[PDB]
């Protein structure tokens, strides 16, 4: 059985470096070309680079030619991807995939590894639920959980599709001017709540909590309130 | 009377530059902090940069600290965001937003502009349709893949079950790879390629990718999600 196993991923700060490895077994490692392919969260597949040890060739996606380095060690049956100057945009699952033999003329990816997770991040606000369905007149409750104590330094925003966000609640529980009284906020420390006591047709939108204490003033991922 | 209006957005190629402008009116432009907030397509809000002219301080999200520059034209009551070395992931709606006056520690965005659209893209191409479809067990599924250039049966099709690694289904446009069930069929040539699943099975619910086999960068299609 032909098999590929990636490893070496992890959580790294931006500007850092990572070296992914791709170990092969069950075939002649030297003759085939090895590819790297990555997939950012919620995005499609993107080819990164290739190397064929026997031909002595390496080819990169021009998007990564300067920052990434592909290499092999035939004695270990292992290919490598050295990634430098890591950006948050490099957060993705990284796969190695086997291509064609040097004697053959068709280059499809027939054997894939399981993938290795790479996350480029500075490490705060977790919003729940991600989406919900309700009816007019319902009472809706949305929660926002912070990784650190925020006292009451939390804001809530409403954003209808194709529109700009609007301030709803400032300082955890205070109603911004012009905001209807059916909106209520509460909580302090790390758990915060937005409540819509009587849902109206104009309330179906996405709601965001926001840490206002220091930069980068993280927003929660949002809660989408849809019509049932 | 407080108002913000963004302008300067547009469609540019990777590596180019844009300069967004935020025209403010109805308040003391000098005393308040102006912020830039962006929203990548179908995603949450992310704070970009801030400037307080009165305090003489500007602060950046570290993601943009050396490609983006924020500034103000006091005579125009206008803030600017110069964006250099634009990447595809900088595609977003860009808002300017007022926060607290120079003496405020809290950081709530009480006034927002309408936002301006920034698209960073090439304007070689592989377009799939549909992007997503819902079907039932036993149904027939037909996925279409369009190349913006001629490929001469150099197209592969892949299946990617959720969270798992992609698996080769069809190579060279129509040939069924070994071990692949025969209910998968591929065909087409030139710029037009089609994948058909005759009898949809419960394990076939996944995302399906076509791929340009030659030459580099071995571009994948956006993928087609097949739900139930």
């Amino acid at each position: 059985e032909v098999q590929l196993v990636e490893s070496g991923g992890g959580l790294v700060q931006p500007g850092g470096s990572l070296r992914l490895s791709c170990a092969a077994s069950g075939y002649s490692f030297t003759g085939y070309t090895m590819n790297w392919v990555r997939q950012a969260p919620g995005k499609g597949l993107e080819w990164v680079a290739l190397i064929n040890p026997y031909k002595g060739v390496s080819t990169y996606n021009q998007k990564f030619k300067d920052r990434f380095t592909i290499s092999v060690d035939k004695s270990k049956n292992t290919a490598y991807l050295q990634m430098n100057s890591l950006r948050a945009e490099d957060t993705a699952v990284y796969y190695c995939a086997r291509s064609g033999y040097y004697g053959d003329s068709d280059w499809y990816f027939d054997v894939w590894g399981q993938g290795t997770l790479v996350t480029v991040s500075s490490a705060q606000m977790t919003q729940s639920p991600s989406s919900l369905s309700a009816s007019v007149g319902d009472r809706v409750t949305i929660t926002c959980r912070a990784s650190q104590d925020l006292a009451t330094d939390v804001a809530w925003y409403q954003q209808k599709p194709g529109k700009a966000p609007k301030l709803l609640i400032y300082s955890a529980s205070f109603l911004y001017s012009g905001v209807p009284s059916r909106f209520s906020g509460s909580g302090s420390g790390t758990d915060f709540t937005l409540t819509i006591s009587s849902l109206q047709p104009e309330d179906f939108a996405t709601y965001y909590c926001q840490q206002s204490e220091p930069e980068p003033y993280t927003f929660g991922q949002g809660t989408k309130v849809e019509i049932k």
